[PDB]
């Protein structure tokens, strides 16, 4: 059950003025593409308060890449969800390399141990008692700006940065019949990238379960997908349509890339 | 739980070129808009099916109304929720002035006699029995082209077809603060039409159970609100905000309004 909102003071969305004309933003099944200048924070804020909406980022930090845990949990707590409840899940091989990150109020953070991401993330008990939605995430990455309650939704893929502009047939999704992953030349929508993806927790598990599945029998196939867990993300993106889709203000690079202007805000980043 | 969509060939989205760029296509609190051109319908059509989407569609004939059925009904045949299984529900006085009409296959009618719409809909558990998705409509309309399942989701408004280009201060909401219609002048998203509305189920069980308890507290202080149940589902999707928004595609007036560019299809509209 929903209460009402309480009153607000803001700009009249006006139906003969788009937000953006420059971008598509919402999908050909109706989910919206999150751009900057398609939302209103203060109305989502308000709608995911209402509900004490809990969010838990999951990131892999094994071997090596501890060393860029310390940088992405700071620069998560100064942009990622801020006002909400959030718990943080690091999976690593060394808790003892965890930084100790000073958190705000409302905010958690759990250390668990790990000797894959798909699997690992299909904890499915932990989650489904713990928090609403979860978003999963690369480590080796940096908040510069704003990633909140506008990504939350049934289910979530990120546009890859080196690939929205680009046709379908130059995607590189898995073009072998023999993988599970699979995707032909005439199909597609988008290219996903496989370091931010979320949704709820029962959408999440069932993404998860079916990539590790799908996974297992190019496996025992012995074929291994060209881009591993993000073809298979991209399969199962295809067949099981995102009820939002994140632009790649969510997931950049500015050195490969810039600062083109169809971005107005870079938000989670690749770190040099 | 929601199966694989099968492969498709269809158009690539492109994010750099925009379906639309005359009109807003999603609302600030990411609900979309629909308009002709957001949407691919055999991607939707596939969605919806692959559930057995059953949807409810709800129309009031009392006295002299009833004379509208027969046009209502046989055009909702060529063009409402086609290729899914729909359940009519007429509401009337007169259940032998009902006109027979053919229905293709899937699809049903009940006549409910009664001796009020918002009380009328809050037929609670039969609906939920029977449909997965209801739709509120009145009877002096008739369906020109596709009204289908682009329209569906937890909660939807229609954009008033005289007021879409409007500001909010000319929106014809009640602005008397003694009535639980009330909605001050700087408020408003959109006006919104009393002759289209719907959602699952459940959820608009909420809105006419919430309109009905409203329309009694105004009863009681001897006040009646402007426009009536419209003036009430106004208040509720201000502080409830829909899930989608329907373009005035869906609700039109041809001789008081014309055709102008911005509406590529005429779906619904009143009879002369
Ligand atoms: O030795 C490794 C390799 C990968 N990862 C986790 O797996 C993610 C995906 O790998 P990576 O970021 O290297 O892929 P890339 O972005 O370089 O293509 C990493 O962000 C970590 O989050 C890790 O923890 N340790
Ligand atoms: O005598 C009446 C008056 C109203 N209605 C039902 O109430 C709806 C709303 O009234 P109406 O369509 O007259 O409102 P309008 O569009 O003229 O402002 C009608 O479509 C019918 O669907 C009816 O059945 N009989
Ligand atoms: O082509 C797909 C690849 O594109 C790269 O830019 C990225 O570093 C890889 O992880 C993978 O996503
Ligand atoms: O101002 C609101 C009104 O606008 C009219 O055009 C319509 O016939 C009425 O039913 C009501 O919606």
């Amino acid at each position: 059950f929903m209460v009402s909102l309480p009153r607000m003071v803001y700009p009249q969305p006006k139906v003969l003025t788009p937000c953006r004309k420059d971008v598509l933003v919402v999908t050909p099944w109706l989910a919206p593409i999150v751009w900057e200048g398609t939302f209103n924070i203060d109305i989502l804020n308000e709608q995911f308060r209402l509900q004490n909406t809990t969010i838990g980022l999951t990131v892999f930090a094994i071997k090596k890449y501890v060393a860029f845990l310390k940088l992405f949990l700071e620069t998560a707590e100064k942009h990622f969800m801020v006002g909400h409840r959030v718990h943080y899940y690091v999976f690593t091989d060394q808790p003892a390399a965890v930084p100790r990150v000073t958190l705000g109020t409302g905010r958690q953070l759990s250390v668990l141990e790990v000797r894959r991401r798909m699997e690992m993330i299909s904890c499915e008990r932990r989650f489904l008692s713990e928090v609403d939605y979860l978003v999963c995430v690369d480590v080796d990455m940096e908040f510069r700006d704003h990633v909140g309650v506008e990504i939350l939704t049934p289910l979530f893929g990120t546009l890859h940065p080196s690939f929205y502009g680009s046709s379908r047939e130059a995607f590189t999704y898995e073009r072998r019949p023999q993988s599970q992953a699979y995707i032909p030349k005439d199909e597609g929508d988008f290219y996903y990238m496989g370091g931010f993806f979320g949704g709820s927790v029962q959408e999440v598990q069932r993404l998860t379960r079916a990539c590790h599945q799908a996974m297992m029998v190019d496996q025992a196939n012995g074929i291994e997908a060209v881009w591993h867990d993000e073809s298979h993300l991209n399969k199962y993106l295809l067949r099981h349509k995102p009820t939002k889709v994140l632009s790649p203000e969510y997931l950049w690079d500015q050195q490969l890339l810039g600062w083109p202007a169809v971005l107005r805000k870079l938000r989670f980043t690749a770190v040099p």
